[PDB]
């Protein structure tokens, strides 16, 4: 009867496209950008974060107030992890190291998530020993394990395809984007393939960490993007290549987003869009469309390197 | 859709949604209406459109000639330095020198200048600054928030018809905080255009309630309760201005996080309480009571509503593995 929806929950997927105007100058493709941004929780993770708990919900594993959630995770997953369990009231504990970021820390604990912070020294092998023992300790848990769970991939090939498939019109010739989990290229490849075959999709990972082309892990700065390994859900066939993008390049493009198209995006954003630049002046791409994904909100990047310049010019004057 | 040509096309057509878990059993129905879902994940990002668009229409401004300025900072600052980066326009914010230095920073990454003045002019200092600025500056304007009807009439043509349509002419009561009094007058107006038993509540911080006789002072409800009675704010369209305390606007939007999964402002949450104070009322009962969450929470994590969570996490030691 009204348009009023019964939960916060639908508020989730269906996110825009957008044409870029002003950075893609001497370009003879068109690129557009679904914006991630606009979701209850202002990132991709929204979606994942709902597939993984509803799916599990489903398939009668987890309880409402009997049932303690645990994942080794935090930065914008931890963030809509702690969202869902809010929303439909499950017990949500997270384990991090304990030089995770305040800002992510003090948002999780927003939606009354309970923080376990590991031994520093111990680093991601710590937090996730940690959450093992968890779960093994604690009589009515469950691990939602993001990196091998396909409820993940699968909410990409029913919601972030479809929305692309749609709204291009079937007009999309490319699809680029960064490898987090691996959930979001692998479903929206495996979709975008069973539409038109043709269709070409592409990974985009650190130059400073990457493990896909052959490469050895190490510290970067795009952020959600470039874990240190190959997560098991992360579907190497579907895709061309993996396009390499150094953390300076996606930072200064993040900036240049902000000051000239109006998208106030984070690194990953970044990243992604130098990728789909770079496809788009290839002579063999003109006249094509190529679609990419703004992943989250810049503004949650404050205290971060994107904001670098800007925070201490104002701290001067 | 199709895919959409300019960013701004991304302003406005939010959704409503039920409350369902503050609201137990508070015995009418309360939708309320995200602005967070907004280019710059503010209510701000309406007005700050309508008002340049109205000016480059009636002719008055042009892009790469005409210099912007505006003494504000908050929501306001960010949405006008984002619709200048988008036009192409050079924008000038005047604002104390204690303003926050996130908001800075968010305003300077659009683009905009930023000239800070006396920590002890308060507000009158960045305004009397402006007007320095706009005499002393060949082909600049300024837009006037306060006391710009554009203001009022975005909300008249978007914000309103949005709530008649998305309740299918069911809304019965609209409660908004007041900053400018843009949106409580402008959608105010219309849904009373539409229906005339429409109530239309205004919301003001108790600790500074001049709207109803009371003397500003200092509050925390961001967004709301400017000192003094806006120009374009329509009193006669409302039935009364509600007040509500900074602690209950804070604990609201805390509560709004933990139950119902909404990362909002103390704005968001002030209003919520007055939604829930009218619920309260027997010719109330039964009826769809609509307000707004101007903004999305994340904005505000160093203000008061974020404070004990600090506190804590500074607090947090690791554990053994
Ligand atoms: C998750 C994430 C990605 C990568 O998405 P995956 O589906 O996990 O591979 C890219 N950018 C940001 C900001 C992310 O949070
Ligand atoms: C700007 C604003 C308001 C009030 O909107 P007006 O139309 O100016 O009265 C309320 N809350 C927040 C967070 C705002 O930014």
């Amino acid at each position: 009867s009204t348009n009023i929806k019964k939960h916060v929950s639908q508020l989730i997927g269906r996110t825009p496209l957008v044409y870029l105007n002003k950075v893609t100058e001497g370009c003879g493709a068109y690129v557009a950008v679904k914006q991630e941004m606009m979701q209850p929780t202002a990132s991709i993770k929204d979606r994942p974060a709902y597939a993984m708990i509803t799916d599990a919900e489903e398939k009668n594993l987890i309880t409402p107030g009997k049932t303690t959630l645990i994942e080794p995770t935090s930065g914008n997953m931890g963030i809509s992890m702690a969202f869902m369990a809010a929303m439909k009231g499950y017990k949500m504990v997270l384990t991090m190291p304990s030089y995770t970021s305040l800002e992510r820390r003090v948002t999780m604990r927003a939606f009354g998530a309970e923080l376990i912070l590991t031994d520093p020294a111990k680093g991601m092998g710590g937090t996730v020993k940690k959450a093992y023992e968890l779960l093994e300790n604690t009589p009515n848990a469950h691990m939602l394990q993001q990196f091998s769970n396909p409820a993940n991939t699968q909410v990409h090939f029913e919601t972030t395809g479809p929305e692309i498939w749609e709204d291009t019109n079937g007009q999309v010739d490319i699809f680029v984007m960064g490898i987090g989990s691996g959930g979001t290229v692998s479903g929206v490849g495996q979709y975008l393939k069973s539409k038109n075959p043709n269709v070409k999709i592409y990974g985009v990972e650190p130059s400073e960490s990457n493990v896909l082309n052959g490469g050895k892990p190490g510290p970067h700065h795009i952020t959600g993007n470039g874990v240190g390994f190959k997560p098991d859900i992360l579907d190497l066939d579907v895709m061309e290549k993996v396009l390499e993008v150094s953390s300076e390049d996606a930072v200064n493009m993040a900036r240049v987003l902000a000051l000239k198209e109006g998208l106030m995006v984070g690194i990953s954003s970044g990243a992604n869009t130098v990728a789909a630049l770079r496809l788009a002046q290839l002579p063999e791409n003109k006249g094509k469309l190529i679609v990419t994904v703004h992943p989250s909100f810049g503004e949650r990047y404050l205290s971060s390197v994107l904001f670098q310049e800007l925070r201490q010019e104002a701290e001067n004057m």
